[PDB]
């Protein structure tokens, strides 16, 4: 016995079994057919019913969020995420370095980012010279940025709007309010939840620690939008972009098409990779 084929999305992964939600808005547990590739939360599948179903086939993923293995290798932990929400705050102090890192991860994963200044209620006149400075570094790169407070409620209906129609992941250093933010947007391994205003979320303590490990220099360079356009124009195809004339990047910095705050963390980060 097996009912007809159906289209659905993966909600939870209970090892041998998988929680699956359909377009109808109904949930069912489905066993995993043997031949089937590895599945993660967010994946789109074909299944048949029987209250237990059988997952028959996996539909292509649009995107993948990976995470380091027990060994140290990257294995996917979520699928079909189209937005990564990078959350920082006035406290603890935000550094360009870690932000520039999460921005690279988002590029490596092939997923569009969205920066979030949480704890905007803590933006004193004292902080603003230092804060508006850093915000407008990513504002002038074309990146989406919102200033919010999961304490106040400041600009939360814009975030709910920014999250509408997307599948989103919440990522940032600990203590910026990731838990507080989820709870504010959802009052009551990777699991998938739906925002009441619209859009979905995939969450787990492991995905929250999602960031950047060791990669290639050419990966890192691709993580800088200013860079992507120029790379391959430095005359020296062997250019290291350091004291080298004919370095397109260098000329760009001079002209102001690269910001020194960025050209710095590029050096700091690349020199952290082996
Ligand atoms: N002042 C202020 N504090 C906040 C805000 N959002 C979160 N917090 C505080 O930040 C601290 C850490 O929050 P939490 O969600 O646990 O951070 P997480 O480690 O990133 O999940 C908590 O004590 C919260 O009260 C905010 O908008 N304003
Ligand atoms: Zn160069």
């Amino acid at each position: 016995d097996l009912g007809p084929e159906q289209t659905g999305q993966v909600i939870a992964h209970f090892g041998v079994q998988v929680e699956v939600e359909s377009a109808d808005g109904q949930v069912s547990r489905c066993h995993l057919r043997a031949n089937l590739p590895a599945l993660v939360t967010g994946d789109q599948v074909v299944w048949r019913a029987g209250g237990i179903g059988v997952i028959v086939a996996q539909l292509p993923r649009r995107s993948e969020l990976c995470r380091p293995d027990m060994r140290g290798l990257l294995k996917p932990v979520a699928a079909n995420v189209d937005r990564i929400v990078i959350v920082f705050a006035p406290r603890p102090e935000p550094h360009a370095n870690l932000i520039d890192r999460y921005l690279i991860a988002a590029e490596h994963a092939g997923i569009q980012p969205l920066l979030l200044l949480n704890k905007a209620d803590l933006v004193d006149e004292s902080n603003a010279e230092g804060i508006d400075a850093l915000l407008n570094v990513y504002r002038t790169l074309g990146y989406p940025l919102i200033e919010v407070s999961a304490f106040n409620g400041l600009a939360m209906d814009e975030l709910r709007g920014a999250l509408d129609g997307h599948v989103s992941v919440f990522v940032g250093q600990s203590g910026v309010g990731k838990s507080s933010l989820v709870n504010a947007l959802l009052p009551g391994t990777a699991r998938l939840f739906h925002f009441p205003g619209g859009g979905d979320l995939i969450d787990s303590p492991g995905i929250r620690e999602f960031g950047l490990g060791h990669v290639s220099r050419d990966d890192v360079e691709a993580g800088f939008i200013e860079f992507r356009d120029l790379l391959g124009h430095c005359r020296f195809r062997d250019c290291k972009h350091d004291r080298e004339p004919g370095c397109a990047l260098l000329q760009a910095l001079e002209d102001g098409r690269i910001m020194p705050q960025r050209m710095a963390s590029y050096r700091h980060i690349l020199a952290s990779m082996p």
